[PDB]
């Protein structure tokens, strides 16, 4: 699978058949549909222990990926029961800046989109996660191109390292917190993870408050490599899936 022409995202389907299904993400987010919620609990992103270890380009995007043997770098309350460890994050960007999220608000789209992937920690580890329903959490925060995100560059300064599909480099001391927004206030709904094999096992946290990162930031990312070394060259772009039907789901809001 691929985001090209001839293997892109509404190709999926053919070996992964769960891409028409009944939670399936992303979805748009309708602003004046959404309901508030007051019972929901306020977020708690509990960071300031975790661990990064690695960046890897995987021939889809790249992945920073932390230590999650331990409870660590946690997510909690919203409308999460139970404790969610960090597990890694990527993005989803565009060749342009006026796409490559792949949530939208009110159908606009934004530049890129941050995923913050954590694993319900009752479960043991990530493989069996995957196949629960609450198995997972994922952040996501929007990226708006304006002035740069200072949490960010260390991650933009190491892309040349990984430039091909495969490799990887050392990245740990990284610190997650520098990449959220000042609100919490939130969107969540039931959904999947957006890339094949697509499983219906994420609660989804949409936060409200887009993060702004620079023109050059976003053109780093844009250099990347969806092919291996000594490949034909084709730039990692637009790796991003479009927003599927909402059905029968309701999305709550934190605020009112
Ligand atoms: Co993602």
């Amino acid at each position: 699978w691929g985001y090209g022409k001839h293997n892109g995202p509404e190709h999926w389907h053919k070996d992964f058949p769960i891409a028409k299904g009944e939670r399936q993400s992303p979805v748009d987010i309708d602003t004046h549909t959404a309901k508030y919620d007051p019972s929901l609990k306020p977020l708690s992103v509990s960071y300031d222990q975790a661990t990064s270890l690695r960046i890897l380009n995987n021939g889809h995007a790249f992945n920073v990926e932390f230590d999650d043997s331990q409870d660590k770098a946690v997510l909690k309350g919203g409308p999460l029961d139970g404790t969610y460890r960090l597990i890694q994050f990527h993005f989803h960007w565009g060749s342009l800046d006026g796409q490559g999220s792949e949530h939208t608000v009110d159908k606009k789209k934004y530049a890129a989109e941050l995923h913050l992937v954590h694993w319900n920690t009752k479960y043991g580890d990530f493989g069996k996660a995957v196949q629960q329903p609450d198995g997972l959490a994922v952040l996501g925060i929007f990226l708006k191109v304006g002035s740069a995100k200072p949490g960010l560059q260390k991650v933009v300064d190491v892309l040349d390292s990984i430039k091909t599909k495969g490799k990887s480099a050392d990245f740990t001391n990284f610190d997650p917190r520098g990449l959220l927004p000042e609100s919490l206030d939130y969107w969540t709904y039931p959904g999947s993870l957006t890339t094949p094999p697509l499983l219906e096992c994420v609660t989804w946290i949409v936060l409200k408050e887009p993060i702004s990162v620079s023109s050059e930031q976003v053109l780093k990312f844009r250099k990347l490599n969806f092919n291996g070394e000594g490949e034909p060259e084709e730039l990692m772009v637009d790796n991003w899936r479009p927003a599927q039907p909402l059905k029968n789901r309701q999305i709550k809001a934190s605020f009112k």
